[PDB]
């Protein structure tokens, strides 16, 4: 991801099949024709999309255009959550599935994934960073205090950040709850919040997203599981 000062975010295509996935996924949804109900609904939760884009001197080199969801925000405090009981899509080899079951085997038991996050510490003037290394560490007894920490801002336990976000995640699990036509895999979920003295939840990263007709019961379950965390995180 590269932020941009105008207010979006460039990001570079992965390779194949994984970047054009998530290039013809958007252009579906964004379609100007389109006046499919739910896609139109869903939009809602996805950054705004300006279309594909590649340097002027450089056609080759592709990214999407998209809305920096962090812009609007003096001090964002950003949380990257993966959903979802399988990071693999229907289409994975056998080493495939071992291998991204292995990157987090309990990815079917919690149902997310915590990829990162950045605190602002009004204490510190500072930011608190974590890497994929640390969602992969929480275990069943420690994924409560593990989504805690990135709430931990403004001298205390910023509830209202908590709450805000089971509000919102509460929108698109009911989004998901009303569609049996797409499947999402490895998608994330970016919260965002302000850490300034003085709540955006988006559905990102869309290279495993495919057609289906039924219920998507894995993210769901996803949903349903971090809103519990969260629900938890109050009585704190
Ligand atoms: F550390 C920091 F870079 F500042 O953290 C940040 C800052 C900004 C974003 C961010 O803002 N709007 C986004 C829209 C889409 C994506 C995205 N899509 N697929 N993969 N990522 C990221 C977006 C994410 C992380």
């Amino acid at each position: 991801i590269l932020q941009h000062p105008d207010g979006t975010v460039l990001k570079q295509l992965q390779p194949p099949p994984r970047g054009p996935r998530e290039l013809e996924f958007y252009n579906m949804v964004y379609a100007a024709d389109c006046f499919d109900g739910v896609l139109l609904e869903l939009r809602k939760y996805l950054p705004k999309y300006y279309g594909i884009w590649s340097p002027p001197t450089a056609p080759n080199d592709l990214y999407l255009k998209l809305e920096d969801v962090t812009h609007k925000f003096n001090k964002p405090c950003i949380m990257d959550v993966k959903i979802g009981q399988k990071s693999y899509d229907p289409f994975a080899s056998s080493e495939k599935i071992q291998q991204q079951v292995s990157k987090y085997p309990l990815m079917e038991e919690i149902g997310f994934l915590v990829l990162g996050m950045r605190v602002y510490h009004v204490h510190s003037d500072s930011y608190e960073t974590e890497n994929q290394h640390y969602g992969r560490s929480l275990t069943k007894e420690t994924i409560k205090d593990g989504v805690s920490r990135f709430f931990h801002n403004g001298y205390c336990l910023r509830k209202d950040a908590v709450a805000a976000s089971i509000q919102k995640i509460e929108k698109i699990l009911q989004w998901f709850e009303n569609q049996k036509q797409l499947n999402f895999y490895a998608s994330s979920l970016l919260f965002v919040y302000e850490g300034s003295s003085q709540v955006e939840v988006r559905m990102i990263d869309f290279a495993h997203v495919f057609p289906s007709n039924t219920i998507d019961e894995g993210y769901v379950y996803g949903l349903k599981h971090l809103i519990s965390v969260l629900r938890s995180i109050l009585d704190n």
